[PDB]
């Protein structure tokens, strides 16, 4: 398996936008919630999931857990750049399971309520 993702930033400034802090305080915070997180709250292990070329189709692992430490230590410039990981995360699972798969179904209630709060993004 890959490293884990880096989650400090540590030559940057430890200030958080608003968007930021939605992102955080309302976005991951309610996903981090929700009954179908928990396979999204770490790294996937491709090989203890036994995932064939899991890290060949996926360039850029991506879950829940790193995007709560980035956005815990202010490891993000922008919201973007965090809505980007949250997008990468979903992305990883629609192109490498099927859609018929049960964490693709769990992924897509997810997304609904990501694509909500995102839609009401501040500012
Ligand atoms: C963390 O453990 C788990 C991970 C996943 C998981 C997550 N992601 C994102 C995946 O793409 C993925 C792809 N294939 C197979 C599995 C997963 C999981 O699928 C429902 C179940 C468990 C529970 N386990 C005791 C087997």
């Amino acid at each position: 398996n890959p490293p884990p993702p880096e989650t400090s930033n540590p030559n940057k400034p430890k200030r958080q936008t608003n968007q930021l802090q939605y992102l955080l305080r309302v976005v991951l915070k309610t996903l981090w919630k929700h009954q179908f997180a928990w396979p999204f709250q770490q790294p996937v292990d491709a090989v203890k999931l036994n995932l064939p070329d899991y890290y060949k189709i996926i360039k850029t692992p991506m879950d829940m857990g790193t995007i709560k430490k980035r956005l815990e230590n202010n490891y993000y410039w922008n919201a973007q750049e965090c809505i980007q990981d949250f997008n990468t995360m979903f992305t990883n699972c629609y192109i490498y399971n099927k859609p018929g798969d049960d964490i693709v179904l769990m992924a897509e209630a997810l997304e609904k309520l990501f694509l909500q709060k995102i839609n009401e993004l501040p500012t």
